[PDB]
């Protein structure tokens, strides 16, 4: 029959689970100048945190994807919840001469965070149409909010504690907590995947070949690089914006230097709300913009991504110079490019579903993804900071010149995101004819 608290518990369950998440992930660049202060580091190390993260997620999420593929489902996940939450429960124990140490940490927080973004969505599809869209929406419009509190825990517990220490350690009990929810409330153990009717193998391709095809798709290529352009601004942007925003204030003198109050505390929070309200507001207003624009001509989609990224690139250009004066113009720059970049997050999957045929459809959801990540946030945070460490190497330490390096440094972000656009705009001009020949294809092959 039909389960009936289940199929709501496990739901909701799945997406705090998420929320707690990204949290976790966030946490550690809500504070980062506290940790920069006190294990003696430069804007380096400060990068470097963010990039073995990126690195270690890149690394295991295949072999987790493809563990539980076929082992059990419901206690990977929840061996997972549980390593990455003693990990980080651990890391806040480290003392200041052994800074490597810390970013081993995270690497291994990279491991358990991979076991739940790729484990986590296909239960859904085990479990539930208009349901099964409607929960996946939910699941997935998790991740701003998560974000948005991961920021805003990190400032306040710093702000009320006095010691960044604490920040690191109330976020995984309710870790401890949730897993074991998943463990006894998750209905089911493992169904579906009984695509093998009639025998133990029914279609299992060879990966490899289907995969010389991708290349020939121009349209999925061009896509694939302006969303691993998207990753790298997003990624740079997210993890260095909160720094740059309190030197800043620093330079300008609004309020007194670090360690004498409780730091920046206002700016995080601030910085959080706005990204909570964004990514909502930017797959709104890219779904309505798309909506609209599909009936007026069939080149839709890309060409609003590509006026979208033009848009987020102009008002990112706009901030730098901005930010010197007042932060009020600041905050709305931020604003802008927030919705102008986050509107193509919805469009990028459905242009992707709607190029490429389905049968390889799953292999590309893999493959972008890794791309997404190579050239994208894997070593963007290294790259700003080893860009600001040699800027700021040629001349006299002083804050002034520490926010002005910095920057000169974050400029680099507008120049990707125009490429990302010129991406987008190829892109649009071989769409129609890759789903023309798609759909040939398609209708041929039955
Ligand atoms: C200007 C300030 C910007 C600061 C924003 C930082 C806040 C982070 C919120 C978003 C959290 C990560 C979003 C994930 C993006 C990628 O996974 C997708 N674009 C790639 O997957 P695919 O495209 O294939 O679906």
């Amino acid at each position: 029959a039909s389960l009936g608290r289940g199929r709501g518990a496990a739901a909701a369950i799945l997406s705090l689970g998420n929320v707690l998440n990204y949290l976790d992930r966030y946490t550690v660049a809500g504070v980062l100048l506290d940790i920069q202060q006190h294990f003696g580091v430069k804007d380096r190390g400060a990068g470097l945190l963010q990039s073995v993260f990126i690195c270690s997620f890149m690394v295991a999420a295949p072999i987790f994807g493809y563990l539980g593929d076929r082992f059990n489902r419901k206690v990977i996940l929840s061996c997972g919840i549980f390593f990455w939450s003693a990990v980080t429960f651990s890391s806040s124990f480290i003392p200041q001469q052994y800074f490597w140490l810390l970013v081993l940490s995270r690497g291994l927080v990279g491991i358990g965070e991979a076991s739940y973004s790729t484990i986590a969505p296909t239960i859904i599809g085990d479990l539930f149409k208009n349901t099964r869209t409607l929960m996946l929406s939910v699941f997935y419009f998790a991740i701003p909010l998560g974000s948005g509190l991961g920021y805003i825990t990190g400032s306040s517990v710093k702000q009320a504690a006095g010691d960044w220490h604490w920040a690191l350690r109330v976020s995984p009990v309710l870790g401890m907590i949730t897993g074991t929810l998943i463990l006894i409330l998750v209905p089911a153990t493992k169904r579906g995947h009984a695509d093998q009717l009639g025998d133990q193998l029914k279609a299992r391709t060879s990966w490899l070949r289907d995969m010389k095809a991708l290349i020939r798709n121009r349209s999925y290529v061009f896509s694939s690089l302006a969303t691993s352009a998207v990753s790298f601004a997003t990624g740079a942007l997210g993890m260095w914006i909160p720094l740059y925003l309190h030197r800043a204030q620093v330079v300008q003198k609004t309020a007194e230097t670090c360690n004498s109050p409780p730091c920046g505390a206002k700016d995080s929070l601030i910085f959080g709300a706005i990204t909570c309200f964004t990514g909502f507001l930017g797959v709104v207003t890219g779904a309505g913009a798309t909506r609209w624009c599909r009936l007026k001509t069939q080149r839709a989609d890309p060409l609003v991504c590509a006026v979208g990224m033009l848009g987020s690139a102009i008002f990112i250009c706009l901030i730098f110079v901005a930010a010197k004066s007042s932060i009020v113009g600041a905050y709305i720059c931020i604003f802008v490019g927030e919705t102008l970049l986050f509107s193509n997050w919805a469009i990028t999957a459905d242009i992707l579903m709607y190029v490429v045929i389905p049968t390889r459809r799953a292999t590309a959801v893999a493959l972008q993804s890794f791309t997404s990540h190579l050239l994208g946030d894997a070593g963007s945070p290294y790259l700003i900071g080893f860009i600001s460490d040699l800027i700021r190497q040629s001349t006299k330490d002083s804050p002034l010149w520490e926010f002005l390096s910095l920057g000169y440094a974050l400029m680099l972000c507008p120049f990707v995101v125009v490429l990302g656009g010129m991406f987008f705009l190829a892109t649009a001009l071989f769409f129609v004819s890759d789903r023309a020949r798609a759909e040939q294809q398609v209708n041929q092959l039955a």
